[PDB]
């Protein structure tokens, strides 16, 4: 009769992210996945307006909101390989099997990332990296530089993930990080 | 633009302050989860209660619905003009804040101007299930503080009842 799912869901904010390195500010998922919904929509609104986009934005904001979900039962693995992205896909389908069936095809699509365009699949994990790269720009403007490293590497997933709506972005938006 | 800058400190501002916290929430924390019920609320409506609303553009007003907060801090519900006229302020401090050329796009997120009657609705149900979520895990936690509030909440939530909320407080809600 009952679903568990939002109970699960709930947890988001307990899950911390950054576990190898002290942070002077604890960032959970639940905030992590607020600013990667906030940034994924600003980047698909941008490709759209811009740069001849065709992609729903509003959408994109959703699967965002959920692209971490399955943490609330896997707990966030560190970025630093196949086996990973097993549990985490045996996560999404465990959350998505707890959704009332009736509902299951509105979530399912959210959860479950092979549901992703190839689109939707690029503005998200361009978002993703982004909010990665400004917690490190926040650490590091606290004097912080156990996120040195990190920022470095996150400046080379940035540059492979590189677009215009991106490019528009950082000058834009990231310099008052 | 400081725009995105200052979405970033969301996470900064704290709710529920005039009582003590098991666990503290940030308006970060709360949107999201605004966000979350108010699509589902939507989605419900649609799939079981013949509704025709757009419940990923509910999720995006919900991610919003408290943005301005980064400006002015968290106003605890109980003048009620004082703390709707900081708001209208802040949002429109916020709103100038975004490049012009996009500034179209992140408005009526901010400003609420343009909510449907059906939106303002479903965020509204959203956003006091949520405050009563909290309860319930307060008190879950042994936080009896919140025990007067879960009381002041069912009476919102009766007020704005519905068949989608129905389904939720049924389906979802004894979970917790
Ligand atoms: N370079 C580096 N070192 C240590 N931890 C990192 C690094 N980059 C990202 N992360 C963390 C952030 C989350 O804790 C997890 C997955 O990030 P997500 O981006 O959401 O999949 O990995
Ligand atoms: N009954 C009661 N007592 C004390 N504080 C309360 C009560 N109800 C809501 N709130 C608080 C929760 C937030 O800190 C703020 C506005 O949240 P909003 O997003 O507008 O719910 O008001
Ligand atoms: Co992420
Ligand atoms: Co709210």
């Amino acid at each position: 009769k009952q679903s568990h799912f939002f109970a699960h869901l709930s947890r988001l904010k307990l899950i911390n992210r950054w576990p190898l390195m002290r942070n002077v500010r604890t960032e959970n998922v639940s905030e992590h996945s607020l600013q990667v919904a906030m940034v994924a929509h600003a980047l698909a609104a941008i490709k759209n307006r811009k740069f001849g986009g065709n992609v729903n934005a509003e959408r994109i904001a959703l699967l965002a909101m959920y692209h971490d979900a399955s943490a609330v039962l896997t707990g966030d693995l560190p970025t630093p390989a196949q086996e990973y992205k097993a549990i985490e896909k045996i996560a999404q389908q465990k959350l998505v099997d707890m959704v009332p069936e009736e509902l299951r095809d509105i979530f399912a699509p959210l959860i479950d990332e092979h549901a992703y365009s190839d689109e939707e699949k690029s503005l998200v994990k361009q978002a993703d990296a982004l909010c990665a790269y400004l917690k490190c720009l926040e650490e590091l403007a606290a004097g912080n530089n156990e996120f040195l490293l990190a920022k470095t590497r996150l400046e080379a997933t940035l540059e492979a993930r590189r677009s215009q709506e991106m490019d528009y972005f950082m000058e834009i938006f990231v310099p008052s990080f």
